């Protein structure tokens, strides 16, 4: 873990797992949707400047949501940071959200190359 | 006469059931079940009621909107394996080509089918 990636300070103050890796798709080792969305929004809302490895975190849980076959999760996931990425004042947001969904949707078309066509 | 799937969907709620929660074709949900009711339906009818086959479009549809990619596919092919083996070879071309707007429209994407 790093000192000043976001979600790793945010895993810290959610009680300790005993520090093993989880098999659950996570987010800083929130689940639940509504605990995803509480730590997107204050990512987005109080970090100005995204760090690098919390962007890689953010992909890596969206790539265990396709691999856990949970694509109603990914949509309410890409669809909130979406809302939130695009309409900010801050150009680096827009990007990380461009790179984000880039390699995202890189992901699912590679798992899914033997039935999906992209057009 | 009736739509093959209202027969099945009527004498299920005549012995107590209604709609299944999940994505489903006149109350069939695992995969098992709806490939032996579209086994019956395209065995034993010849020409395919148009009902029946929007009955079709929209559980299909349903799954999609479920993003259930997997069942989707695997509908999608039983159904072709099963309908072009005549007015079927157009009722599966139809009901694939629907879906296949319906994903390009909504994702980008559409099924190989292979
Ligand atoms: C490049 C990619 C392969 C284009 C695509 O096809 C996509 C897709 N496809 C899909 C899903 C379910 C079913 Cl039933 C059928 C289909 Cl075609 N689902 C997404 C979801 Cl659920 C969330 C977020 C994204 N995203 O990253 O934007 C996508 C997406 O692109």
């Amino acid at each position: 873990s790093h000192m000043k990636s976001f979600f790793d300070k945010k895993r810290s103050e959610r009680i300790s797992n005993g520090g093993f890796r989880p098999a659950a798709p996570n987010l800083a080792g929130a689940v639940e949707f509504s605990d995803v969305k509480t730590l997107l929004k204050e990512w987005i809302t109080t970090i100005s400047d995204p760090m690098e490895e919390d962007i890689l975190q953010v992909v890596r849980y969206c790539t265990d949501l396709i691999e856990e076959k949970d694509l109603e999760k990914l949509d309410l996931v890409i669809k909130y940071m979406k809302r939130l990425m695009q309409q900010s004042v801050e150009s680096v947001w827009n990007m990380a959200f461009d790179f984000i969904l880039d390699n995202v949707q890189v992901v699912l078309q590679q798992t899914y190359g033997s039935t999906l066509k992209v057009t």
